[PDB]
């Protein structure tokens, strides 16, 4: 009924974007979702609060310094108590999709470690991280946007937060005519079953035209096979 | 040398997460990146500033109301002047990867439209949007985190913002021994060519073990073929 997410980040104020606004902001205010951040800079001891360090072997960039990051992670783990899964966000991780969101959402506690600079020491991944997850095959400046993405996606599964393999159907609202384009008459018919079938058929058609590989992974129902065949025949004029 | 990004969002304060922090915050402060937000709520005229509307055909949710959203988009387009590409973020869009980031980054101006609720009227996509892009196959509560993700990814290509198909290699920094785990000696050798080859070989090995489909899409160099063959022979003990 409740999810707790610990976050380790050099920029914890970024997480206001999900804790103060919208559906996820409401979830936090209503105690359905709790997001708690620890900043490695607070675990430094030198006068200039150093949180990066030079990579062995040379190279352009810097890495996160091990001692402050490690101490922040340990503090988060102590706060979480038993049973928290520790996740490092990176492009080398398991690719996130909705199946994986649904899996992650089964956890009552997560700790999310956000890398900065060129990333974190490999031995910390070995000794502190349970799983690595990627939000997609593109490179970002840090792990915070992937962590927020993951939080937002799992939050949708917490009961009370909100009020099947296919792409969504098109949606229409007022006015009935917009730049000469009319709303499909079936949607104004009030025929609930025709509307259901139209929506399903559109989703099948859109998945086939835009993401046909997604169909290969589905066991279509008899009704879905029929509506898809119909959509494909109509497309073939 | 400069990128301008117009944003249409009901929660423009979320974009502080990228405009006030880190590498992207520095890019904004130094005028390399400009992010400008318009909020549909500011284009409403009724007393309670309504920005949602009921979907034709029924259904659980709401859609963004057309008139305020449309007016916000028109205002952003007027601000952009000629040549801005207008992007709607959604799971029905083209899947973002680094090739697509590099393509988007060729644009001097982008306008990013962030959906909320169940999304936006299909006729607005037809009449106002140039391209739809997805950051991945998972469902979020709105388009803002995908828009920020996209901004962060393209920002890395603006000259001055920062100081090949494979996953990254492991990275190490101090201490030389951490929980009994030592830094690989090659990285402490100072032999720049051995270090280069070790890194490349690790990237090839990691891509093969974690994401083998990514290799099928590459024309490996002779050196890469060799190091991959070596890594695969060592794995086969
Ligand atoms: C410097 O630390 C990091 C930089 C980038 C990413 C990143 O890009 N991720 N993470 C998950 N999925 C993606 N794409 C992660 C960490
Ligand atoms: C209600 O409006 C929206 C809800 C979700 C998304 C979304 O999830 N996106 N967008 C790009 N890539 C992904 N995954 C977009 C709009």
């Amino acid at each position: 009924s409740h999810m707790w997410i610990g976050v380790i980040s050099l920029f914890p104020e970024m997480f206001k974007a999900i804790t103060e606004f919208g559906v996820t902001g409401r979830a936090v205010k209503h105690n359905l979702l709790k997001v708690e951040c620890w900043n490695p800079r607070d675990f430094t001891f030198d006068k200039h609060k150093t949180v990066d360090d030079r990579p062995y072997g040379g190279g352009p960039g810097m890495l996160m310094m091990v001692q402050p990051l490690r101490d922040a992670i340990h503090t988060a783990k102590a706060a979480a108590g038993e049973g928290a899964k520790v996740i490092y966000l990176s492009p080398q991780g398991r690719k996130l999709d909705q199946g994986g969101v649904t899996e992650l959402a089964q956890n009552q506690k997560l700790i999310l470690v956000c890398g900065r600079y060129e990333g974190i020491d490999e031995r910390l991944i070995q000794t502190e991280i349970d799983e690595e997850w990627s939000i997609g095959d593109y490179v970002l400046t840090g792990g915070e946007l992937p962590a927020m993405t993951l939080i937002d996606a799992v939050a949708r599964f917490i009961p009370g937060v909100l009020g099947d393999g296919l792409l969504d159907c098109p949606h229409y609202t007022r006015p009935e005519v917009l730049e000469g384009l009319t709303v499909p008459p079936v949607l104004m018919s009030g025929h609930h079953e025709e509307i259901r079938k139209w929506r399903l058929k559109q989703s099948l058609q859109r998945t086939w035209l835009r993401r046909p590989e997604l169909l290969e992974g589905l066991a279509l129902t008899d009704e879905q096979r029929k509506l898809l065949k119909e959509a494909q025949a109509e497309h073939n004029s």
